[PDB]
C-alpha cells in the first residue's frame, strides 16, 4: 500500500505555506519552492504554515506522513535508522521509531497503522491567532536522509493531510525533505543542478 500523494485543496481552500529563509550557511531549515523541497538539519524546528480559504469544522486535524519518493522504494515504511531509534531523545509522546515529531503541541498523536504499519502525527487543525492570516506546525526530522539502515541516501516527501474527525480526507499537499548537516549549501547546489 502506498498513501496517495496527489495535491488537493478541498473545499477549503487547503494548502501549505514555507517561510524565506535563504540559503546561508547558518540556515538550519530552508524551502526551495523551484524543488518543492525542505532542507533541514536533524532534530531542528521546521515551520510549515497551514493556509485556508475558509475555516474547515471543529474537530479537522492535521497529519504529517512521510513515504519514499523513489518508484522501487514507495511502499517500505519510513521510520528511524537502527541508530535513532535507540537514541535517548523522547519528549514523551513521540514513539523512538518516528521520524517526523510535532514539536510543542501536547495534543500531538502519534499513529502506527495497524494495516500499513506507517507512521504519522497528526495534531488539531487550530484557526489564525489575532494579527495572522495562517497557522503554523513546528515539525522535526529525527534522523538524516544520509542514516544507514534508515533512510540511507533515498529522498522523501511528507505529505501533510487535513482530515475530519473520522480521518476522511478534506485536503492534501506535499513536498520532499532532506535531512542534511548543510541545508543551505545542499539547497544551492540542487536549484543549481536543476538549472
Ligand atoms: C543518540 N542519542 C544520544 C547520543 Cl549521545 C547519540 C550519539 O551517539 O551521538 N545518539
Ligand atoms: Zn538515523
Amino acid at each position: 500500500s502506498v498513501p496517495s500523494q496527489k495535491t488537493y485543496q478541498g473545499s477549503y481552500g487547503f494548502r501549505l505555506g514555507f517561510l524565506h529563509s535563504g540559503t546561508a550557511k547558518s540556515v538550519t531549515c530552508t524551502y526551495s519552492p523551484a524543488l518543492n523541497k525542505l532542507f533541514c538539519q536533524l532534530a531542528k524546528t521546521c515551520p510549515v504554515q497551514l493556509w485556508v480559504d475558509s475555516t474547515p469544522p471543529p474537530g479537522t486535524r492535521v497529519r504529517a506522513m512521510a513515504i519514499y519518493k523513489q518508484s522501487q522504494h514507495m511502499t517500505e515504511v519510513v521510520r528511524r535508522c537502527p541508530h535513532h531509534e535507540r537514541c535517548s531523545d523522547s519528549d514523551g509522546l513521540a514513539p523512538p521509531q518516528h521520524l517526523i515529531r510535532v514539536e510543542g503541541n501536547l495534543r500531538a498523536e502519534y499513529l502506527d497503522d495497524r494495516n500499513t504499519f506507517r507512521h504519522s502525527v497528526v495534531v488539531p487543525c487550530e484557526p489564525p491567532e489575532v494579527g495572522s492570516d495562517c497557522t503554523t506546525i513546528h515539525y522535526n526530522y529525527m534522523c538524516y536522509s544520509s542514516c544507514m539502515g534508515g533512510m540511507n541516501r533515498r529522498p522523501i516527501l511528507t505529505i501533510i493531510t487535513l482530515e475530519d474527525s473520522s480521518g476522511n480526507l478534506l485536503g492534501r499537499d506535499s513536498f520532499e525533505v532532506r535531512v542534511c548537516a548543510c541545508p543551505g549549501r545542499d539547497r544551492r547546489t540542487e536549484e543549481e543542478n536543476l538549472r
